[PDB]
RNA sequence: GACUGGAGUGCAGAAGAGGAGAGUGGAAUUCCACGUGUAGCGGUGAAAUGCGUAGAUAUGUGGAGGAACACCAGUGGCGAAGGCGACUCUCUGGUCUGUAACUGACGCUGAGGCGCGAAAGCGUGGGGAGCAAACAGGAUUAGAUACCCUGGUAGUCCACGCCGUAAACGAUGAGUGCUAAGUGUUAGGGGGUUUCCGCCCCUUAGUGCUGCAGCUAACGCAUUAAGCACUCCGCCUGGGGAGUACGACCGCAAGGUUGAAACUCAAAGGAAUUGACGGGGGCCCGCACAAGCGGUGGAGCAUGUGGUUUAAUUCGAAGCAACG
């Protein structure tokens, strides 16, 4: 009711933004597809902003003033999404990383055009 | 017979992902269960196949399973090479530095043999999370038995045993000595100075950069020589056929090692130079685009050209650069 955590999964294809409680129960989420986009336009900072805003202004169901934000992936829309979450009318307390880095564990798939 | 600069042992130190075994750690991919949780996720140049209201995607908790080990990590270390990176222990190999104690040429190479030997692959039995040949579906395309997407078996991992190939490459055989420098870097030693620290110089074995002589067809090599010399081995004698055929040996097999001729060609090739080109880069320009104006292509006619039909339909011009 007072504070939440935001998880953004930004990738070179789409941006998901989920607002949850600090001990990890979902209240809301959104993405560019639920926002109404269909192609590469999903992958844009504008879609990132819009999905962020929809997420936060539904998170004001049970209400909050403060967010801790956690950013995942190489998607370029993290700046726009964080600006959205600051400017929607919430006090983003801190930003942090969820870069899922293995210490050379399981290997990636192949490069493209090979 | 004698000696020690080679070679080796001893003695005092130093580094190290050198190898085998056993055990061990946490990231992190996947999966199982459970909450929260609502309609998308994924992917592309666009998509679609596919997963998803029988509830995902995500988010947290806990658990299972295997594979590889970020930072350190560096033209840095070690190793004969292949290659070796998480940690600890055990068992082991080799290298360098200093000494001049010890032996006293005991050495260098090395046909034929013996072993090792990336990855793929083969046999048996496990394991199999990811990635993934083959394959299926979806796109692409003129077609696509491909690139591209979603899935995915062999495999990849282990034990044991085979296979013994490689752009297995520094495309540069092992050994010895000699022939200018400058500079990093690693492991050591010696000395001058200084409170150690720190700076400096000399030297040993490595590893890299740049360069003198000299060599080289040149590119370039240059005390880590492709220099100057000696020993030993292996290999070459135009291209292709052909690393084929016969033969032998090895191999469960796949296939490997050894290795020709007939026939055919008049070249094949290396390095470098000048251009031209480039679905390479960079800089600059032109109505070249873009921004705009008005037009052609549509209609009718004039003209020219083509094709044709003609006794003849004179000849010439033919992408830009022929066709009022
Ligand atoms: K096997
Ligand atoms: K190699
Ligand atoms: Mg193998
Ligand atoms: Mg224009
Ligand atoms: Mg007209
Ligand atoms: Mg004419």
């Amino acid at each position: 009711i007072e504070s939440g955590i935001a998880h953004i999964r930004s990738t070179f294809n789409n941006t998901i933004v989920m607002i949850t409680d600090t001990h990890g129960n979902a209240l809301a989420w959104s993405s560019a597809g639920s926002l109404g986009f269909k192609g590469s336009r999903k992958s844009t900072p504008f879609a990132a902003q819009m999905a962020a805003e929809s997420a936060a202004k539904s998170a004001q169901e049970h209400g909050l003033k403060t967010l801790e934000v956690t950013v995942k992936g190489p998607g370029s829309g993290r700046e726009a999404a964080i600006r959205a979450l600051q400017a929607a009318g919430l006090e983003v307390t801190a930003i942090k990383d969820v870069t899922p880095v293995p210490h050379n564990g399981c290997r990636p798939p192949k490069r493209r055009r090979v």
